[PDB]
């Protein structure tokens, strides 16, 4: 039903997980930004980029809290809702650790996938723990794990992708690692989210033993070097991801403005620095808006 | 025990005069108050373009009531709430104030333009009978607490010119507005006239791009205004710094050269306030 | 696989008539179901009432939108959705469409009432022309998608008589109305003409305590009608039973007479498919 | 500021949590009833009774969902919220074991109380558990119930009311139930709401041990009797809560409806059954938005 040029040839409709697994297929490797809102995910989608990303840290610290897993199903939810009503560019949502049992797991992929979600990664962490616990990062044993993995594959659509997170390399080292992403595909997981993997020499052994495609998180601040996405693929990477890139620009350029405007009465000094009223109009694209209404009404 | 919106009340007498920030979110809401701004604002338009639309009045209450519950939850800042024309009819009003007070939000502006119109009608700026707006604040009025602030925005200015505006403005006071938020005022000698007027504290809309200047805090206060605003300012410069990292990861495979322009996690653990999270675990457990 | 649009459009086609039902809650879409009916309804006064709220278009596309989204988590049944007058001008219509489709919901309806007014028009029921009712279907059509079902309310009989409302009728259809929603047709041999003339599936509002008679389904569906709806017939008895129980409970200091009148505890679990839960854990783990 | 015919004498501005704190004092007992929703908190309000109640278990079922705990903060805060924006009726909401741990439950009661609601109970039940562990009722340990406790009373405000809820009694029997629910005093829970406490004369004993306000939970189709409010009152009770009376009511009824009409092919058996469309424009008190209109307008 779709054309080339006037050649009338076969397109399969496309759902959110097989658009992603297809962006995956597609690029070398496939790019996956961070976006914390509807705009964010607009200006990347306009860069060229083919999927974006919903941060649970994000999702938390843009409320004013803590990554310390206060926030719930609906805070991501929502947030996760508001992106995908304004880009059909597949997402990848993170809902850490299933937010309980195995009946809310089945919730959460269920909910994900109502919201027009291509993807979500969960987590081997610990979760909850007692009333007063400290905050920190435990790994759940590899079975705790499978079980919430089986719950999400129990009730996910074929073309929606789970991606199992590991953060077991930090701690356990690199075999220990293999043998959960192992046991993790074998349970269900679509993918493979290596967390924290330093020597980039590990990865075709990484990428190798596991066969699902793996993708390497590009974090900034913390204990992980930094590598192209170029060197990654050729080391057998196929996404790599870059979860908060983008917002903690944005939050020293709005901490700038603040000072600014503080310091000088007036916002003057900040006008070079500030995203144009005609790249906004465009990025909104606003004039789309005026030709609904000349192509249909008056 | 002070009430939001007397904390704005006193905000408003007590500078000279008040600066009031746009924030889009909670994390901009607690920069805005680390840098030690006493009042913060949630933008109607800031609002839709967040989500991805255009600022044509799709939004409902419920969008922008969700964006200040998110902000009122993370900070106590007097929270100035946009909230268009009322999104319906007298009840309509009615439920927006009574829901933005249950919201902890200290004022909100409501505009004379026109709302909702036909189908099919053409993107502008139409303003209603001083009439039409009169019944707005009557409605608004009729259930607000004592404290809360209602501020009744005019664009008459560009339209009608200065004479019109000062009228219906004293008209709205008369009606029950507790202030007014002057809309594209060119010339700042026009200030003295309409505050004095007025009589009631005065915002100026300090925006950007588009077809009024830029004045300072001090020039605005000394021509008799009470409220400076700044709605969209830091919004504009979150978004060419986010433009600036994408385009550096496709560009170059990598971020490193937007390292220097990114928030250190040290800043954002403070801003977060994080260690007052270890502290009270500690004050009350193991 | 079947859309939600194609299920309704389906269940149109293979029954004589359809029995739409309405429901407040998941719940009652659960027992709806249970009995056996193949499609649900979502009314917008019931989303009002429920709320507390008169029916005077005081909720928004938020207010219908979660209680559809409760409904379509727990049934795959067919679910009709009553958004009013779209809830504001084209691109509100637009949203609404998208947002419903987006939660699942198989088809809506949508009125040719004026909609808002101004801040303080009394209550009432006033039509807007054919061209502004052609505007909201246009808006409509233009994002939705093939399955998905707009139909046209229409209250012009009460108002401006059979004529009249078939024409409007008809005009909506051309505009790209999939159906058409016949509100207060009193006098049964008044379908036959109205369904013949108008041609796509029409639906008859069987509710209580109005203006308008009860026919049967057999009665209607011989008369040329393809769905009837029961909008509100669940819900008044829900409310008689629950003052019921509170009166009880207030007057004689206890529950026990009402206990008769209580759905048993396994009969709950039974619509809840309890054991389904219990049998899916023991399927996948120890 | 307050009126007594044309005697102008002092009243204090109540707060939710004071007004349930004054319904407590006032009654004989309270009688707290269960509603789903606004509606239903109407027709109790026109009843006359002076406080109201929101169920967990009848926020979960009529999510079309089982009570295992699958819910979370928002679909309780969402139905709290609906509630307390139609009535002033003090609300008593069931929040389970608070969602998580400290910081989750200080979010719960913060937005609790953002919510105009009056106050919460919270129960000694074990949370989350492993992925696929089998529905069930455990107990944490007295001190698992303090920390709870404490970070609950650490954001309360003085007005709003904790109730610290065990199930102790039906596993653990009367001596280390009374145990608990004074530990749980001591932490600083405001009153106790003594879950399955059969025999009656058992309480004078409870009650006197633990000083606090007590509330006997009347349920139905439970292993728990039924006596009556002043019976239970005059045993030393202060609360009587029916939880979920109402709502298995509207159930067999519209259950009987909805199978009318598909017997049927009509509603016509269902019109007695049916409230009046005046009583129902009477509990939305329509009337008063005409008045509205007509005071301030055309
Ligand atoms: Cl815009
Ligand atoms: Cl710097
Ligand atoms: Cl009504
Ligand atoms: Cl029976």
């Amino acid at each position: 039903g779709v054309d080339l040029g006037t050649e009338n040839l076969y397109f399969q409709s496309m759902s959110p997980g097989k658009l992603f697994r297809q962006a995956v297929a597609n690029e070398h490797p496939l790019q996956i930004v961070g976006a914390i809102n509807a705009y964010c995910a607009l200006l990347a989608e306009n860069v060229g980029f083919k999927a974006i990303y919903l941060s649970g840290g994000g999702v938390a610290n843009t409320l004013g809290l803590p990554d310390l897993g206060i926030t719930d199903l609906h805070d991501v939810l929502e947030d996760a809702r508001r992106i995908t009503a304004a880009t059909h560019l597949p997402l990848l949502v993170d809902i850490d650790t299933g937010f309980g049992g195995a009946f809310t797991i089945a919730r959460a992929i269920k909910e994900m996938e109502r919201a027009q979600v291509a993807a979500v990664h969960m987590q081997d962490q610990v979760a909850q723990k007692r009333c007063g616990h400290r905050p920190g990062k435990e790994l759940v044993n590899t079975n705790e794990m499978v079980d919430r993995i089986k719950a999400a594959v129990d009730v996910k659509s074929n073309d929606f992708v789970l991606i199992a997170r590991t953060d077991a390399y930090a701690v356990e080292g690199l075999k220990a690692t293999i043998d959960r992403a192992c046991t993790y595909v074998e349970a269900g997981a679509d993918m493979i989210f290596a967390e924290a993997l330093e020597n980039i020499n590990d990865y075709p052994t990484f990428c190798k033993a596991v066969k699902v495609p793996v993708l390497a998180n590009m974090t900034e601040f913390g204990k992980t070097p930094l590598y192209t996405a170029a060197q990654l693929a050729d080391h057998g990477v196929k996404m790599v991801l870059y979860p908060r890139s983008a917002d903690r620009a944005m939050s020293k350029a709005a901490l700038a403005v603040y000072e600014d405007i503080k310091k000088h009465g007036v916002q003057t000094a900040s006008l070079p620095f500030m995203q144009t009223r005609e790249a906004l109009y465009e990025v909104l694209n606003y004039h789309a808006y005026e030709d609904k209404l000349n192509q249909l009404f008056k």
